[PDB]
């Protein structure tokens, strides 16, 4: 109802799945709706790099040149002379949202295939990959390639960060990189008291699609997990980071 008006006032669709870890509470809002997951595939990307290596192997140095590189290479640019190890990749394509970075690590894991295989096995039913950085953003509505939902996105970010999909040692990397992100500010983490610790990873693409999943730490108790996902209407059309940052504010109120 706060989201029903968050919709009415960005003229958007809004879908919401929170989970209390501490309680099993829960704030839904189209909690099964598909969306295009965009950027946020970062983040269970990385997941099964982290189960398929050795935190050791994350050192072995990855080559490429101009031509591995894709439309937005922040960190992956500077570095086409020397290579860049897996571990710096998973930095890069965290934290900066690096999408060279991400094809790379997709390439180690297997590509698309491969990563749907290995979401299916811990669990994910749902989250659809089908194509590498960046056409996976082109999704027209009523198709399901390159989509997740907000419930799964969730479970899935839970079982890889919290549970039992890594050892603690790769979960704790794994938090590390995303409680570092840098692309998050004006999203969950604005709708998210100071001193409230936020882990996430954020994505945009065409249809106005703008997203965040995150891990949100409050001093008092165990973490909540959050997707806020979000499109229109419009292929051309703009979102609105503000529109995160209020749903957040909703989520946290009715739980708290
Ligand atoms: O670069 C792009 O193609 C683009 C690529 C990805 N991307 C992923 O999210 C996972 C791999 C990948 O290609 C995600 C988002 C965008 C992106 C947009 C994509 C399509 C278009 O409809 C508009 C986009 O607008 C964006 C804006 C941003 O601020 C930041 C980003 C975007």
């Amino acid at each position: 109802d706060d989201f029903a008006k968050l919709e009415e006032q960005f003229d958007a669709k809004l879908g919401i799945f929170a989970l209390d870890t501490g309680t099993n509470r829960t704030v839904a809002y189209r909690p099964d709706e598909r969306f295009a997951f965009a950027s946020t595939i970062k983040a269970l990307t990385v997941g099964v790099l982290l189960q398929q290596k050795s935190i050791e192997d994350l050192n072995q140095r990855i080559t490429y040149t101009r031509d591995d590189l894709v439309n937005y290479n922040p960190i992956t640019e500077k570095h086409v002379d020397t290579g860049m190890t897996l571990k710096e990749l998973a930095d890069a394509s965290l934290r900066y949202s690096d999408n060279a970075a991400q094809n790379l690590i997709l390439k180690q894991i297997g590509g698309p295939e491969s990563l749907k295989k290995e979401l299916r096995k811990i669990g994910d039913e749902v989250t659809n990959p089908e194509r590498f950085c960046p056409e996976l953003n082109e999704v027209n509505p009523g198709e399901t390639q390159d989509t997740s939902t907000a419930r799964a996105l969730v479970t899935s970010l839970r079982a890889f960060a919290l549970e039992d999909k890594l050892p603690s040692e790769k979960r704790e990397l794994l938090i590390d990189w995303m409680k570092r992100n840098t692309t998050g500010d004006a999203l969950i983490r604005a709708g998210v008291p100071d001193g409230w610790e936020v882990a996430d990873k954020t994505g945009a693409a065409s249809y106005g699609t703008r997203n965040d999943i995150a891990i949100i730490w409050p001093p008092k108790g165990d973490p909540v997990v959050l997707a806020v996902l979000s499109s229109r209407d419009k292929k051309d059309a703009k979102y609105d980071d503000k529109l995160i940052a209020e749903a957040t504010k909703v989520v946290m109120k009715a739980l708290n």
